[PDB]
């Protein structure tokens, strides 16, 4: 019944969006019709909103393929993401406009400007500098949220240094793995974060992975903690007693790079293989970030905007780095989570600084759900205009319970859908699309998205099936670092189409509807895990001989794992050793990926190839369906 | 599962019906084929059934079309309603049998015999002659559930008068607009009504609103509470002295008036406009609800009746004064509510009076059902033979409440359809009919229903659409008073044919599943209210700028109003404010027109010609199916 | 959602089935592909199955039609069921592997090897023969679950005389009529057996019924109890007394009979109709239930086997006695009932004898699912490999039920469909076959059922019909004792067809579901109940001119009887009376046919021809679907 019900958008929001402005500047008063003409000029509209960001030199054509299936945008320009996000707002109104409101876990808090940031990260650059990073160095960060995280990774950008973010969830060997497949040079980290009262030690992880980690000469340690913690002479060494003899005046200029030259890698996973290195560049990402957060998310000067997510995933990186800077956003930025206090901590959030645009995981509205209506009617949640979703589908009960207590039965909800790899928004509602619960809508301009099946013959309205993107976009990944062959198979897999790995719905109005992925991976709070991450660490164990990783459903989560462990021969299978293999997972890969369940097996099913057929064991616990 | 299971009808009852009397005289055993002839054969039929009614002189023609689409019935007959209510049995056993059961609120009790309403209803007649009321007068009624509005009511018809009855749940501003809508010439109201124990301050009220109905030459006042009221000296007079001086062999003998002259205006609404006064007239009128009655209820000579319905709606005009007398049954009467002193009251009035037939709302079976099934156990009910649905589409869940505890799983319900406009019963069972729940059935005799899209293309079985009856009917309104234009689009909306405003669906069978009125209009306990009544009086208030009322699902009534308000600048937005604008409703509008909810709001949706588009308000709320 | 989903087969199960071994040896992969080859090649199927078991002399032909419909297996062959169950072990290791696990109700406890049960079977048969029992003879049987019925039907089996058993559950008029249809000659029963620690009197009900079984010569009474029961002089006789004189020595050698010699005849019901007394043959007989037991089991020689039906049912006699000792079986033989002493009593058996496949009723899934998932949890269930049902049909939340807590989420079910009629399964799972809840899968070899309407005419996939079987199979009736006419309605209601009397649907993976039987019998925890026993019983009361057994929805059951009563004129309808007429029932058919719900009524819905119309009455209590 509900989920075939639209709600039109409410009052003077359409008429004031964005996208309406740039619509009527095309002669177009309808999405649907300004769709259409965006498929046909794709380039044209590609070439507007990059007019719209400073460009060092100008870029030939907008788009070609270079070796097919890889491809290049904006070529030949020279840009800075770096530049856009602070440089050109200096000199100008904005230079005073508040770019975080930091808002730390405890409740203390501090407001930095764009000027403050640019000089931040001005004096970071040049300590990174000094110790000999320059254009083309990877710098990894394992840091939790807080202004010199933002500062750090944008002034790898302004050197040209593409960063790579670790989570601060994750423990030593996924921190190791990350960094010795990108040959990393140096760690950004901090003494440790704090996390609903508890300190992580994140400089003891750290230390714990270095030490496996022979690319790395130099380890910068925030201290955000200011608990005694190990420092080696020679390698270790506090950002602040650096950035003590950094004058307040100093100056890195943005390097001109490429539009094609690495902004970042990433790393994600699928169900199998070990994790990929998603490649991201300047040009095309910055107009890609940014023209989706201008359009979704409607960004205004008076904006407040709150992405709920860590800069450890696409999602911050995309929209509360690069996206909202690049739209002169004020952006809070919060190191804690939604229970710590107590659960009503996002609302206090909203109120304490009239917040205007939320964009969230449905697991943080699965997980504050259970805590009542009661939490949220104590703030004043009135500032709030729009509202969004990330990460994955959001059930319809959700959505209403959304809608109701934190959009008094009104506001929107951009319900997004996209991934690492695709590096932007791609499909999702703007303000001006009546809406319809659990779907992400239609594309956004230029996203030539279909259904189609294993051949891509289309299915046609109303049937599921393989959804695919027809034609590159700005902001998608370049490569797979290291690694070509694993980023080909994303257009190789279905003939002349980009496979995103999910299966959908599109109904008669054109509407979509996600539902899940395909490869079965693990998705936990909305993140994708690596069996294959799992699975080893525990055969890493002395007790363990062999392991295969599932996902089952969780009310909350998602999806939790449980694992299935073929022990040695001999060992006794103890409630006793389950804890510990737990354990041992948790201290290894971390706390998001330690199994809720755990199975002593004798005997796992294999192809005559040898590998885990990981469908038929998830098929024995919850059988396939046709 | 539930609702596609057929039902059969019990023991005895469907050699015994009355309608397969009718069907065995014209050579039909089967339902079906009887009704395909009834289309072909509508004037023989209607003519076979009005010749069972006292005619003055007869008629020249069934049916003509005067200017289309107003038609006329039974051309040139001249005749009086009243006279087969009461006359025509005077010097027959049938004077002495009983004709209503009058059942107080507090279990005082009277039983009148059609002699005793005879004489009643002349003398009550002779009193409004002599103040000058004669025929074409409008005579309005305002009040209680007791033995004088129905002598009033057949008065009024037997001078030739219109009477205009207004439900006595309306308040004063309701009161006055009907009064003049019509230009009514005086008032039949009480000194006050019992209704749940508390008094009901009828006469006051009339007071409020005759102030403001210049037309008013008298008020005729009913003695019932005995309470002091206000009697303003000339216009104001208390019946029963009146009465005192009207012997009782006192004889007005009916008006012959022509078949087509006014019988009575009943004010009903659509979701916008003021309310429509809906036009019956005598000859058509009686003929239709005579013979619903007696083939849907199947009245014999032995039962006792029993419609629950107020006689201020359409249900007790034509099922519980005109169609049931014209059967010559015993009629319960009842002034009280369903829940006082208990929640048995009803079980009490059936056994009390060995009741045959109940008709009633399904609002009643779902506030009953609230309070268990041991109320019902407690009384003997063993006397109902036929139980029915009056006001809305009934649940299967109560369906089989109301089958389960009050027809012992054996008793057949008339699920009826129809509507003030159409005068009497259109579509429902009848006791040869296999039963569904939720499920109106089949259409009666001549009733040529289908279910078309916007522009009468049948839409085939199975599918959702336009309810429209292709042909008029005998009971059908005439016209709308001192508004014809309102008439013809009931006419001219899809060409041709008569549109119900009300969606549907016919199965494989041809059994009709009624769906809900088209223009959402706002139906509260089964009764359709104005969204401008409301909204009205609302912006009378002097803190309030604009208002829209939005009628939102309700367990128990169907709907409840929730309104949404633009206050005045400057007005602060208060519950204490909230509770003044309930109370304004309820003392201008009435009670069952309170909203439940209410919302200040800075705007609503218009559209660019300034009107609120109300659709907009409610899909904002609750969306909008596809 | 549940019921759309494929559960693959675990590990080791399919390379070892011993249906993967036949299939293998014609050169078969795939069952799908075997299967189509099975339809063809039936007769050699037959012939492989059948040169698998001992024959005295062999048959000329697989099959022929005598006076079709009547027909007839491996003709000419000279046979003896008993010879392949006992004799042919004898002088091999498996003469002293254990036959029957005895587990008595109190938990007393005996085990008989195959060599023990040969040696007291022909100590029986001896007794039987002595008395004057002699090929031909009808044998009833009124006995416990205990050693001695296991051995007195084998010694039927090895005289030729059929065997005719009557539950213990049924009462006194039930055990008469069916000794009196087959004209019975004797009758073992018991003093008494236990029944959840209290005793059942069957030899006062067995006296109660012989003295009207004018054909009854002798009575055996195994003594059980111990308690004191009356004895008639000359007539009854304890077995234990006359094995006294019987060496242990004594040899009865089997008597080689045709292979169509009636090896039992076991009475069942439809909703009218007296019981039909369905007669087996031993040659057929003995080869299907032996292949099915074969292959759907796979029953190998380390197997412990327990089905949990009562020998009084054809599960008993197919699927505990005949079908499992032909596969050299270890076989539970359990006395008593699942909740006594308590309702861990399954898992208790299933542990203390390390049984390796359970064959139950989804009756006893239900019963003991109310009594939580702790029970099983107590007990080591691991000894278990493959699960089973039988009787009915099993929703897909028991089936999750059985699965979860008896085969630890990743035991087979063999669902199976088959009926006394059939005399073994017919369709079902094997291990071979990736398993659907709520679904008895696809046919078994050589059995070409499909899905018909009323014409006989394919109906397709996805939709519901007639379920018919094409061809005849070895273990199918020969015919209804006394009455042919009554056997050949099974190919004659549908053209050239055998009439399960079951409606089905078939999905688009051949996938049968039944949905129940179509006569809407009275099915009592999986036990066909005849609809004419239960109203002639009460028709015997003094108080009662008619009735109608209808059975209704019961959450554990499957159904409950209710009874509608019309009384004689003048009796009052008490509820002492209600108590005294269920009273009544319960000691002439017995607990099982008890009615739970009884209503006097005036009436009953009848054909013009004077019988009860027994669907109009069941679809004015639930109604009927379309
Ligand atoms: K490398
Ligand atoms: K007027
Ligand atoms: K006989
Ligand atoms: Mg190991
Ligand atoms: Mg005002
Ligand atoms: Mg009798």
């Amino acid at each position: 019944l509900i989920e075939e019900r639209l709600f039109p958008p409410p009052e003077d929001i359409v008429k004031n969006a964005n996208i309406t402005a740039y619509m009527k500047s095309k002669g177009f008063d309808d999405y649907e019709a300004f769709y259409r003409w965006s498929l046909a000029n794709r380039f044209e509209f590609w070439n507007d909103m990059a007019k719209e960001l400073h460009w060092f030199e100008p870029w030939k054509s907008t788009f070609e393929w270079t070796d097919k299936p890889f491809f290049k945008w904006f070529t030949d320009g020279k840009f800075n993401i770096a530049y856009n996000c602070l440089d050109r707002y200096m000199g100008t109104p904005i230079e005073d406009k508040v770019a975080f409101y930091w808002e730390g876990d405890d409740g203390s808090s501090r407001a930095y400007t764009y000027k403050e940031m640019y000089v931040l990260t001005n004096r970071v650059a040049k300590v990174l500098q000094n110790q000999g990073v320059k254009k083309g160095d990877r710098v990894a960060i394992y840091m939790p949220m807080i202004p010199e995280m933002a500062a750090s990774v944008l002034a790898c950008a302004r050197l040209g240094a593409p960063h790579m973010v670790v989570f601060g969830g994750f423990a030593a060997s996924s921190l190791r793995d990350r960094m010795n497949d990108c040959d990393a040079k140096v760690l950004i980290t901090a003494d440790g974060g704090y996390r609903g009262g508890k300190v992580i030690e994140l400089k003891k992880i750290a230390d714990e992975a270095v030490a496996e980690t022979p690319t790395i000469e130099k380890v910068f340690v925030q201290r955000h903690t200011g608990f005694e913690v190990p420092m080696a002479e020679g390698r270790d060494v506090y950002l602040d007693v650096l950035l003590n003899d950094i004058p307040e005046d100093t100056v890195v200029p943005c390097e001109p790079v490429d539009s094609e030259d690495m902004l970042y890698i990433l790393y994600t996973s699928g169900s199998t293989g070990k994790p990929k290195g998603v490649v991201h560049v300047h040009g095309g990402y910055a107009v890609g970030c940014y023209a989706t957060t201008k359009f979704v998310f409607d960004i205004k000067p008076s904006d407040v905007f709150w992405c709920t997510a860590d800069i450890g995933w696409v999602t911050g990186h995309s929209y509360t780095i690069y996206g909202p800077m690049m739209n002169a956003a004020s952006i809070v930025l919060f190191e804690g989570i939604p229970t710590y206090p107590a659960a009503d901590r996002f609302w206090s959030i909203v109120e304490k600084y009239k917040v205007n645009i939320i964009y969230t995981a449905p697991t943080a509205i699965r997980s504050l759900m259970r805590f009542g209506e009661e939490l949220p009617a104590r703030h004043d949640l009135s500032s709030l205009r729009i509202l969004g979703t990330v990460g994955e589908p959001i059930n319809p009960e959700a959505w209403m319970w959304y809608r109701k207590n934190i959009g008094h039965n009104e506001l929107p909800i951009m319900d997004t859908w996209w991934q690492t790899e695709t590096g932007m928004i791609l499909i999702s509602p703007t303000p001006i699309l009546p809406l319809k619960p659990g779907s992400a809508s239609r594309p956004l301009p230029t996203i030539e998205a279909d259904v189609v099946n294993k051949d891509g013959k289309p299915v046609g309205p109303e049937h599921g099936g393989f959804l695919i993107i027809r034609h590159p976009w700005p902001a998608q990944m370049r490569t797979i670092f290291g690694d070509p062959d694993r980023y080909k198979t994303y257009w190789e897999t279905i003939p002349d189409v980009y496979f995103a790995g999910d299966a959908a719905t599109m109904d008669k109005m054109g509407y979509f509807r996600i539902q899940g992925r395909v490869d079965d991976v693990i998705k936990v709070s909305g993140h994708r895990l690596g069996s294959m991450e799992i699975e080893s660490s525990l055969v890493s164990h002395p007790a363990v001989a062999e392991a295969a990783a599932i996902g089952k459903p969780d009310e909350v989560k998602g999806e939790h794992v449980k694992v299935f462990v073929i022990l040695r021969n001999g060992v006794e299978p103890t409630e006793s050793l389950a804890v510990e293999l737990k354990r041992h997972v948790r201290t290894l890969v971390g706390p998001l990926a330690t199994p809720d369940e755990l199975e002593f097996v004798t005997s796992l099913p294999k192809t005559r190839s040898g590998k885990i057929m990981r469908r038929v064991v998830r098929a024995r616990e919850l059988g396939e369906p046709v």
